[PDB]
């Protein structure tokens, strides 16, 4: 199972780790992708997860979008986890660099409650532009299921742990 995580709350754990390397090691039931509405996995966590699947995630995602259309900001879909996990839960947090409503971050985290355990990044953090301290706060106050957060950046991980209320 998950190792080396710091326990933040009854159900939220955190580790300074590359979510791709973490997924390859744990092979969790669910890995969360920091997706956009088009499932265009170009950069950030999405680009990294997709590259690890040798682009199979993007091929599957394009077929999903061709059939279903785009996701909503705050929404999700369950697709294959490929070589990384049983499933990938593609969750769209608001991208504040695209002027999206930060209030939708709670709706985005609510998707995690449909899965008993997940390996996840902080939603809307990184290239999505939100404050990761705020994202962790919304995560702990919204997610009730077991969430193992992988924070790529060591300096950000230390700031998140040291400032956690
Ligand atoms: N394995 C990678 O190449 C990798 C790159 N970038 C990231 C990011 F975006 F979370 F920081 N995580 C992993």
């Amino acid at each position: 199972s998950f190792s080396g995580y710091l326990k933040l709350t009854d159900n939220v754990y955190i580790k300074n780790a590359d979510i791709v390397e973490e997924a390859k090691k744990v092979k969790p039931t669910v890995v969360v992708n920091a997706a956009n509405v088009y499932l265009k996995h170009g950069g950030g966590v999405a680009g990294a997860l997709n590259k690890a699947t040798n682009n199979a995630m993007q091929v599957e995602s394009d077929d999903y979008i061709a059939t279903n259309g785009p996701l909503k900001v705050g929404g999700s879909c369950v697709l294959s986890g490929h070589n990384l996990a049983k499933h990938c839960l593609h969750v769209v947090g608001p991208n504040v660099n695209k002027g999206e409503d930060i209030q939708l971050l709670k709706s985005a985290y609510e998707n995690f409650n449909q899965h008993e355990v997940l390996l996840a990044p902080l939603l809307s953090a990184g290239i999505f532009g939100a404050d990761p301290i705020h994202s962790l706060r919304v995560c702990v106050d919204t997610v009730r299921t077991n969430v193992y957060l992988a924070v790529f950046d060591k300096n950000l991980y230390d700031k998140l742990v040291s400032s956690f209320l």
